[PDB]
């Protein structure tokens, strides 16, 4: 019952402001998991289990979007201690963050691009649906399970309850925040999430984000500076539109024209992942 019989802890995986992340195994049946620990010193947003149990707020929307739906990495259970609390969180094995495989292969061929950015959608699709809001949609924050093709979100250390009415606080990453958000520190989630998500499509296509600074977030003018298709372009540019109002929905994004005709995971794999080169 304690964490420490029901798991073998191994080595660090990753870390940061949000977490620790260790590998780990289950001992019953050898699943591999990731166990990510949270100090509740460094905790600001607090939640309750339909139970009434306060916990971290990122393990009230793991457990909502955790069904088995494969898009994100699921919360297999959670731990408290006296100063902080613990997640047991599955773990693919081979897998990669976007962010590395970008940085390994640099822009992705456009059909890798349409297969992943699907992938990321009909996740994101999931957590709304879950009433889930991530918050920070971003390379660093999706894995790639290697040997199946399949896209699974991670970190929910700075989401929020999805709600239809004016956020005014954000913790993401401020060069994937929207220009509502830079201007008047006010957005709407699925217009924000819209927003984070044509900053990653560009990064994706491009092999870099489009904006460093606030000043060209504001202005809103994306230069490509890789080869990009006019159809992918076009949903980029629609997708950073600068009025929250004239950027498409999640519907209008996939059936965009540039999103048609998507690979399936494990053809994405045996195509692009299955190989040296
Ligand atoms: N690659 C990589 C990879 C990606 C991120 C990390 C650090 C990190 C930081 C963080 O604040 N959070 N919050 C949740 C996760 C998480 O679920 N990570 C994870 C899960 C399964 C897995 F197989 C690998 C990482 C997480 N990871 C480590 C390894």
């Amino acid at each position: 019952e304690p964490l420490e019989s029901q798991y073998q802890v191994g080595p660090l995986l990753g870390s940061g402001g949000f977490g620790s992340v260790y590998s780990g195994i289950r001992v019953s049946d050898n699943l591999p998991v990731a166990i990510k620990h949270v100090e509740k010193d460094r905790i600001s947003d607090w939640g309750e289990l339909p139970n009434g149990t306060r916990v971290p707020m990122e393990v009230v929307l793991l457990k909502k979007v955790s069904s088995g739906f494969s898009g994100v990495i699921r919360l297999l259970d959670w731990f408290e201690r006296p100063d902080s609390f613990v997640l047991i969180l599955e773990r693919p094995e081979p897998v990669q963050d976007l962010f590395d495989f970008i940085t390994e292969r640099g822009a992705l061929q456009e059909e890798l691009a349409r297969s992943f950015f699907w992938q990321v959608l009909e996740a994101v699709r999931h957590c709304h649906n879950c009433g889930v809001l991530h918050r920070d949609i971003k390379d660093e924050n999706i894995l790639i399970d290697l040997n199946r093709g399949e896209l699974k979100l991670i970190d929910f250390g700075s989401g929020a309850l999805l709600k239809d009415t004016v956020y005014t606080d954000f913790d993401g990453t401020r060069v994937y925040s929207p220009p509502e958000w830079i201007r008047y520190h006010r957005y709407h989630g699925r217009s924000a999430a819209v927003w984070s998500l044509g900053i990653l499509l560009y990064d994706m296509v491009c092999g870099d984000i489009p904006f460093e600074h606030d000043e060209e977030i504001i202005r809103g003018q994306v230069f490509f500076r890789q080869r990009v298709s006019s159809e992918c372009q076009h949903l980029i540019r629609w997708c950073l539109a600068l009025r929250p109002s004239d950027r498409p929905t999640f519907e209008e994004i996939q059936n965009h024209p540039w999103m048609q005709d998507v690979l399936l995971p494990q053809e994405t794999a045996e195509i692009h992942l299955h190989s040296l080169s």
